[PDB]
């Protein structure tokens, strides 16, 4: 449901979407092809929903942190720029859009948050966060506040949380450990506690959003703020005398903002994949293109070497790059949106008092995971009681071993969990140059049909290993076909086993929102496990 011979673009409203629409005009004049530029709310949320059915825009613009998700779902076309073009752009920006061995998007510009001060109210901006209270007291007397920034988005408070030692996923040896999450470590709590204490002590209000803070600073009501390049335009229009310096340090260490890389990706359902490539390579990622945009609203430090050398003379851009170096670049992995949704809830609740810092950050670590209700796990994985629904917990590892994703799903819409997993892993289109191992923890054995498709799919993909651990056996009677289906899976190389306490214990700690409560085994677990183990042993002979 996407029009051919036309380009629709989605970009966020805080970017220079008018500047971009002009590049679409130049492009239209030189080709005849119309270029619509829309900027819907929550476009980053809307895209995956529409794109999954063959609708959506041809090009989507967002920071790169959300693209691994889009790629896993099979929503992005593979971009393929020649070696000549890849030279035009800084190497490290290409690395930000590298996922699953492919390039998934075109990098446009590097964004990072900076401290923005009013020279008239504060000629010397504070070097530490700890001054801000005394600074706010000194200023409150004159009818002004010291600092105002958006507290409704974790992006803006992340620099303070990350400073003392908070982090998203541990990065070591070039890879990300998705099981080592550092949102609740000592550092995180320290930085966030400072934030809350500012709110308790009446130096910041908890309800301050983006528009409120932007209006405060642009009317000279608050001495400082914290924002990105995109904000500079309206500060100019307001004729405030502003500087753009380094984010203050916390406990001696620098604030570590998450660095975004504005990126264009192409809808895999687009018929206009060529048009999009032509537009992005030869009209936007040029000198003329980026300027048209950067004049509407600043991009930061663009990815285009030629045009960046020119922009880097700006002292504002210098500070941006200084903060970016101090900080880290955002991971692009699918876990990132979950992480962002989680951290968001923490800062809001901790800031409003609904929770304590320690409590909020605890829940964040847990929420960022795909976790089951404990009642649902016990209700369904009991090896003695047969519910009429199937649950599947899965882990997907890479044999280099190293885990890429873990989650759970249940049968839905008359669609068995086995076929649902097949779609999820097909859509992903894993790099066939490497080897992976899929592990299922399922509550029922697979029906006969699904045993075909899983066997077919596995002979279709020699580089995948499947291990199924099951709680019960479905229709393993002699007047049923299912028992052979388990042999056919076994012959396709699949390791089938019955779950045991070790397995239930692992699942309890991995796929369940257990609240630290220890796994209590049910009466008949060890007996049922033993009985079934033999019953299976009898099937695979
Ligand atoms: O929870 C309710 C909210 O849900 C939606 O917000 C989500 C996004 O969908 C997530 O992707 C994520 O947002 C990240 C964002 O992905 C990340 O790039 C960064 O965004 C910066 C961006 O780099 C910069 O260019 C500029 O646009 O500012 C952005 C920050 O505002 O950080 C984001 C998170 O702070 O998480 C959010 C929820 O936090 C939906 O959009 C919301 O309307 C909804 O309320
Ligand atoms: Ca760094
Ligand atoms: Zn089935």
């Amino acid at each position: 449901k996407i029009e051919e011979g036309k380009l629709v673009i989605w970009i966020n409203g805080d970017k220079g979407y008018n500047g971009l629409a002009e590049v679409g005009k130049k492009f239209e004049k030189d080709t005849g092809i119309k270029v619509t530029v829309e900027h819907p709310d929550k476009l980053e949320e809307k895209f995956p929903q529409v794109a999954a059915t063959g609708d959506g825009p041809d090009i989507i613009f967002w920071a790169h942190d959300r693209f691994g998700g889009y790629a896993q779902s099979g929503l992005l076309a593979e971009i393929t720029p020649d070696k000549a073009f890849q030279d035009k752009l800084y190497p490290f920006t290409w690395d930000a859009v590298r996922y699953n061995g492919k390039l998934i998007a075109y990098p446009i510009a590097v964004e990072a948050l900076s401290l923005i001060y009013n020279k008239d109210l504060l000629p010397n901006p504070p070097k530490t966060w700890e001054e801000i209270p005394a600074l706010d007291k000194e200023l409150k007397a004159k009818g002004k506040s010291a600092l105002m920034f958006n507290l409704q988005e974790p992006y803006f408070t992340w620099p303070l949380i990350a400073a003392d030692g908070g982090y998203a996923f541990k990065y070591e040896n070039g890879k990300y450990d998705i099981k080592d999450v550092g949102v609740d470590n000592a550092g995180a709590k320290a930085g966030l506690t400072f934030l809350v204490d500012l709110i308790k002590n009446k130096h910041m209000n908890a309800d301050t959003d983006y528009s409120i803070a932007e209006a405060a600073f642009n009317k000279g009501e608050t001495a400082m703020t914290i924002n990105g390049p995109w904000a500079w335009s309206n500060i100019d229009t307001s004729k405030v005398n502003y500087g753009v310096t380094v984010l203050p340090t916390f406990k001696g260490q620098p604030s570590k903002p998450f660095v975004g890389v504005l990126s264009a990706g192409i809808n895999a359902a687009s018929p206009n994949k060529e048009l999009a490539k032509e537009f992005l390579e030869n009209y936007l990622l040029t000198d003329e293109g980026l300027e048209a945009v950067n004049k509407d609203k600043p991009l930061g430090a663009v990815a285009l070497k030629s045009y960046e050398e020119e922009l880097a003379k700006d002292p504002r851009i210098a500070a941006t790059m200084e903060n970016a170096q101090k900080g880290e670049i955002m991971p692009n992995i699918p876990q990132m949106s979950a992480f962002w949704y989680a951290v968001r809830t923490a800062v809001i609740n901790a800031a409003s008092g609904r929770q304590t810092v320690d409590a909020a950050l605890a829940a964040a670590q847990t929420n960022a995971a795909a976790l089951m209700d404990p009642h649902i796990f016990t209700s369904n994985f009991n090896n003695g009681i047969g519910r009429h629904k199937t649950y599947l917990c899965y882990e997907v590892e890479r044999l280099d071993s190293f885990s890429l994703d873990f989650g759970y799903l249940r049968n839905k819409n008359g669609c068995h969990v086995e076929l649902l997993f097949l779609r999820y892993i097909s859509d992903w289109d894993l790099d066939p140059g490497r080897c992976y191992r899929v592990t299922w923890f399922t509550s029922w054995s697979p029906c006969y049909d699904c045993a075909r498709h899983v066997a077919d799919f596995l002979r279709g993909n020699p580089n995948l290993s499947l291990r199924i651990f099951t709680a019960r056996l479905y229709f393993c009677e002699d007047r049923k076909a299912e028992p052979e289906g388990l042999r056919r899976l076994h012959r396709a190389g699949v390791q089938i086993a019955i779950m045991t306490f070790k397995d239930y214990f692992y699942c309890w700690n991995t796929f369940v929102e257990n609240h630290e409560r220890t796994f209590k085994a049910w009466e008949g677990l060890h007996e049922n496990s033993v009985r079934l183990s033999r019953q299976l042993r009898r099937i695979l002979l």
